């Protein structure tokens, strides 16, 4: 529309996160005009490769290799300024020139501070400890903050930009109250204001007015804005399996409270599905395989922590979560990736629906003993038994594999527009 | 589209509150298949007349007046067992009669338990006392729901309706965390926990599966969806006047995130807007005035707090705020209310922009040091010293109202489909 201005475009994990969604993000990154990030999630990170150089991004929006574009950080970002100038400097130091020169921070993000990753990295234990529910509180402090939001005890980008006195004084009745909730808790006030008063000059040439920049980003002569979804649907605060899951809004109404643009402004949003499932730790898993199976696909997959090693569970493609995380998103199209990891089976299994206590329910369970407790309903495929990493087209796909891919269309709604079959560009095929 | 589905309408308020949302909301729930809510927000009251009898709302839906349509709390609410069925037998004894069985709670709604009210109304105190900044925090409890939420360490309704042991456990880590954060916080687990387990059931009948109970609504065939918005934009946790703020997403985003729908699930969004701006407490207000003017407006309106008096701070109308509320929502449409009170005056002020050092900025401040600073531009207006209280038509309003109304059309870019004049229905004047 005319009024309406430019819809952004989104890219957003449909699983339980690991899907593979940087590949799209860095397909779609190259003639976007702004690239960004809308909440924080895990932190997780994204490597991206250009010219024998390789990039390590966890806050930084990964399109911020395109020096051709504008790299944007939304409101609903938790930013540890610490964290973001050592992840910045660290990419300066491999190629990465003039970021600052094209990095703008939304002024109402909130910041992280030194004692907010603190007692994160003080509540796991006590949370936890002997024999707990060790949900795995990633210690980045993302929580502890998100709830100083909560009381509105907490400070922004735009208030260490203000009156520093005020801040200052701020800061100390916040550090306060947390001393005064966790006693074990050893912070050094002035220490760390002083440090915060280096990042306030450091950082101002980038702040800007979140709201504004982005109205008329869209209401100004058309242009391309690209924004990378967080984590997955199912580690998203509301609609994750709670409450093993994130401390922020990894679906599409994230993008709206994250950045401060209307439902209208947001156009393309793709879902980027694995062809089949894996999860992180403890929680239910419906189609899980504790077999040969899933040593397969987990050694094909290379299912493992990228800095702890830890191996991910794997289990076959479940529709059932695949349709939820799309009547909470409404996505447009699909990025179907790591088909080629079954390449190598001789028939695949993927779960079409859930059945409770001998009935068959349509919905997803929202609680963990609910979802522990479902038995998964099957659909027995015949493998292709071929090697497809080599495919750019659909006609090259074998005829087997098209039908995985047509599957997943029909019993979810939704085309798929990129079938991956590789870790480079050229294999993540584009089918219209 | 007939892919998309039923889109729902929505009813958000786009100063400081208080705008009388609820004459338009009470206005659409007439036709409407299915009334929600999908974030708590101050959880403020709404009153609604119905055959000389007088019903208040606060966690319920008001459009469960209509027994031929259904009530829905979304996920996105944080609700207090008692409070809720306090307020509902309280209205049931008023006349409203099967609402049990026309009301519908998403199981993935959080609790406010008896001790996150207490440690609120415990944390206002140590956070204020002799002369700090009584953010006012509504000792409702809301806040500290929120940051459970946030630290993943809370509960929902789903859990309480599962296993009870593991539920009543979980209650008991839940309270004493909250006991080891606040040493002079009491609470008396057993006595709560077996209050607990009497709502279990006194409410099991109305929970569902809020996700796919809303997307089947809006898949099946055409119903007509009402959203009430929590407050109104500048309360909204992340775009409103923090810290003096709510802790919910009071604007469209929130809609997406507290109902599981995507955006373009989202059809009509009305931005109801006061005449003139009105605010509660401490906090930035640049068109206030503390003169002649604000006690007429304050007098007129009746721009008193409801339950305590208090007396709410009156201004001119602000494009600024009007403008920037736009940006966040993407508002299709308008309801100016009580333009009524401004039929004495003889001249009508307006603020257009902002100025704060001397030059004209084009956003609306985020921080409150800012937001005072700056000085309001002014567009003086003629007014049209009649009595509007009759009109019931376009043609009615005499020839300076509609100028007033054309002047709020034009710089927000958004028509007015509803100018308020009274207090009934029929002052609800529909200009298209």
């Amino acid at each position: 529309a005319a009024a309406t201005g430019s819809r952004v475009t989104v890219v957003l994990g449909a699983q339980w996160g690991d899907e593979g969604k940087g590949k799209v993000v860095d397909l779609l990154a190259t003639d976007a005009d702004i690239v960004s990030r809308c909440q924080g999630g895990n932190n997780a990170g994204h490597t991206v490769v250009v010219d024998g150089k390789e990039y390590d991004f966890h806050l930084l929006p990964s399109g911020i290799i395109n020096t051709k574009a504008v790299s944007f950080i939304g409101n609903g970002v938790v930013i540890h300024l610490p964290g973001l100038f050592e992840e910045a400097e660290k990419n300066e130091k491999k190629g990465l020139k003039d970021w600052e020169k094209r990095l703008i921070i939304s002024d109402r993000a909130h910041l992280v501070f030194d004692f907010h990753q603190a007692v994160d990295g003080l509540q796991e234990v006590q949370r936890q400890a002997q024999e707990g529910k060790n949900i795995g509180t990633t210690k980045k402090g993302i929580g502890p903050t998100y709830s100083s939001k909560a009381a509105r005890t907490g400070l922004r980008i735009c208030d260490l930009l203000s009156d520093f006195d005020e801040f200052s004084a701020r800061f100390k009745n916040l550090a306060h109250q947390h001393q005064s909730m966790f006693p074990t808790l050893e912070i050094d006030v002035e220490g760390q204001l002083k440090r915060l008063k280096g990042f306030a000059e450091r950082i101002r040439p980038m702040v800007r007015d979140g709201v504004y920049f982005m109205y008329e980003a869209l209401h100004g002569p058309p242009k391309k804005v690209l924004v990378e979804g967080a984590n997955a649907a199912l580690l998203d605060i509301d609609f994750g399996t709670y409450p093993f899951v994130t401390s922020s809004n990894c679906t599409v109404g994230g993008v709206c409270t994250g950045l401060g643009i209307p439902p209208q402004n947001i156009g393309d949003v793709y879902g980027v599905v694995k062809a089949y499932t894996t999860r992180v730790g403890i929680g239910a898993f419906p189609t899980e395989q504790i077999n040969e199976i899933g040593d397969l696909l987990q050694n094909r997959g290379h299912e493992w922590g990228v800095t702890t090693g830890r191996k991910r569970r794997c289990g076959w493609l479940d529709l059932m979560i695949l349709r939820y995380a799309h009547m909470v998103n409404g996505f447009t199209a699909l990025a179907l990736t790591k088909l080629d990891i079954l390449d190598v089976l001789s028939e695949i299994k993927v779960g079409i629906s859930y059945k409770l206590n001998g009935k068959r329910i349509p919905y997803f369970p929202a609680n963990q003993e609910i979802l522990q407790k479902v038995e998964v309903e099957y659909e027995t495929l015949p493998g292709w038994k071929a090697d497809t990493t080599g495919a750019r087209k659909w006609e090259d796909l074998p005829p087997q594999a098209q039908s995985y891919v047509r599957f997943v269309e029909n019993h979810m709604g939704v085309a798929v527009k990129w079938v991956g079959v590789g870790k480079s560009r050229e294999s993540m095929i584009q089918l219209f």
